[PDB]
């Protein structure tokens, strides 16, 4: 289940496949170097030039067959890129979250004035309006 183990067992499959091939390449190379020390009036320089010249003709039939393969492969990667874009959309689109409205206070004072006209000397004229009750000793 660990997506990591798979990627690991997948690489080992390539290292082994490459070994069988790399191990088969040195095998032929060994016998090839064996003829190197031995001269061969048959393989002359002019003969080598004609060899690479012939392999250049087949290389055309190969790139032609694979030429249609690389085109199809790139097409698969093309649709594989647009899909990866979805992941980018998430990185930019942060996981939305509906629950808060951020409203500390829209400065709901009560009027344009500082709303502090109240006088500390006596609130207003003289305490509540009442009916005088008592404030002057003499009749007036």
């Amino acid at each position: 289940m660990d997506v990591f183990m798979k990627g690991l067992s997948k690489a080992k499959e390539g290292v082994v496949a490459a070994a069988e091939k790399t191990k088969q390449g040195v095998a032929e190379a060994a016998g090839k170097t064996k003829e190197g020390v031995l001269y061969v009036g048959s393989k002359t320089k002019e003969g080598v030039v004609h060899g690479v010249a012939t392999v250049a003709e087949k290389t055309k039939e190969q790139v032609t067959n694979v030429g249609g393969a690389v085109v199809t492969g790139v097409t698969a990667v093309a649709q594989k890129t647009v899909e990866g874009a979805g992941s980018i959309a998430a990185a930019t689109g942060f996981v939305k979250k509906d629950q808060l409205g951020k409203n500390e206070e829209g400065a709901p004072q009560e009027g344009i004035l500082e709303d502090m006209p109240v006088d500390p000397d006596n609130e207003a004229y003289e305490m509540p309006s009442e009916e005088g009750y008592q404030d002057y000793e003499p009749e007036a």
